[PDB]
């Protein structure tokens, strides 16, 4: 009779918490998915053996054509989890599905855990200076989406942080490099020739948040676009107007350069 | 010989992530504030118990003025762990610390927890639709703060949703209430008379997030204003324009104005 939404965290199996864990080890069936983004710094099988219960993984379709049919039944008269990485919630489909579960009177609560969303604070940004959050996208073929660099550019006009979180295609386990991201704004940046992102525009990239060794850089574009900032996965972060505590923690923990004390603040 | 920041979560001792209770049990000491925020389900004492150490807590002076005096001496020559309620770099100025461990010649490793900042996803409101954040502090003698009016307003006139974090005075136990903030906001209405925050104003309140029955609920402010909404902590949201799901889940899970279905796009 209940369905437990639990986050895996950030990074690895040990980024869940101790109340998902616990709570998932006594429900009946648990589920996963795996298509709103990847823990890069585990398995399923790693996942499985903390959990000591077997993982049943759904697709993008089981679960937004299904859900109701494969995992709600079992959930009617069973304990039953539904793991996902991150934070649950934060991904933009998956409150509906609390829905789905009071519809098929099913009692749903949420356990949440780390999300890159909140992570960023490790970059030293003020997390209240964040505004509107937006995802890169790989172009293709005729489609050449740019609604991100109009996020960055509202955001920036009134001194506010901008996340931008990458491309990824889960299903094929490929991730957008924040190297890439950082070309295609420029690209973006010579079709709209609004001033937003050039090769003197200072950026963030965090990688890795949630692991014990990330790598957090700080620098300007014409720098950082060909630096290797290590495996997957990348997030990129264009910053408002710094306040000088947030330039020194750049400085300081993000090996930026002294310039932006000067230039950023 | 190295510095922890382990958040502990949301509400009780098990919202610690598995990493950060792994990493604090073996830590030769283990420091902790619980100022920057109420973790309203657990006690000092369950927290010693799950992670089996002696914590000693800390004053906000302890912190801000004597930190490189009070922790770091002993991260120098032993592992040491500093423990806060959420994650430790959101919403709090923690983030400076690392600098001041850097100084000393002692590295530094951060190991998130579920923050609030993310956990709001539970309202069913798209987390990318977030703008600039504010806190709403109480005022002091003749000093009124006002500046989370203007962030609403900002924020709103985007279509962008508002956190608004309340105000804490951990030594006094006073925990800034939903109520108490919307009161404070229709005051600065009537001064500023900008037609951001009235009684027809749609607002959201979660209270204990992280605990496994957070209440949430939206409706207008005349209706809101008095309710009670439980213990604390709690946090307020001023939602810009809905999407039609956000909509449909505060009325189906948050208890909203079946009239708010209803978006005038
Ligand atoms: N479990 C919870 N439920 C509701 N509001 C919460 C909360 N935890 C923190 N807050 C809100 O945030 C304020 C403290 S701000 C510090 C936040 C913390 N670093 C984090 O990551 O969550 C509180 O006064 C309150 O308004």
């Amino acid at each position: 009779m209940v369905l437990y939404f639990i986050g895996l965290g950030l990074y690895d199996e040990r980024d869940i918490t101790v109340k998902g864990l616990e709570i998932a080890k006594k429900c009946d069936y648990v589920f996963a998915e795996f298509y709103t983004s990847l823990m890069a710094g585990t398995t399923l099988g790693r996942i499985q053996k903390l959990i000591g219960k077997e993982i049943r993984v759904l697709s993008r379709e089981d679960v937004e054509l299904n859900f109701e049919n494969i995992v709600l039944p079992l959930a009617k008269e069973n304990d039953v989890a539904f793991l996902t990485p991150g934070d649950p919630l934060v991904a933009t489909t998956h409150a509906e599905l609390r829905i789905r579960a009071k519809r098929a009177g099913v009692e749903s609560y949420v356990i949440h855990a780390p999300s890159i969303y909140s992570a960023v604070g490790i970059t030293g940004l003020h997390i209240y200076k964040f505004g509107k959050s937006a995802t890169v996208a790989y172009p293709e073929g005729n489609w050449f989406p740019t609604s991100y660099y109009d996020v960055i550019k509202e955001n920036a006009e009134r001194g506010l942080h901008t996340l931008l979180f990458l491309d990824i295609k889960a299903e094929k386990a490929m991730y957008m490099t924040a190297n890439e991201a950082m070309e295609l704004l420029l690209k973006v940046e010579d079709m709209k020739k609004g001033g937003v992102f050039t090769d003197d525009t200072l950026v963030v990239v965090l990688a890795r948040a949630g692991s014990l060794n990330p790598t957090i850089r700080a620098g300007y574009v014409k720098d950082l676009i060909r630096e290797d900032f290590g495996d997957p996965p990348h997030i990129l972060i264009v910053p408002g107007k710094l306040h000088i505590v947030e330039a020194e923690y750049l400085v300081e923990i993000a090996g930026a350069p002294r310039e932006i004390l000067r230039v950023n603040v």
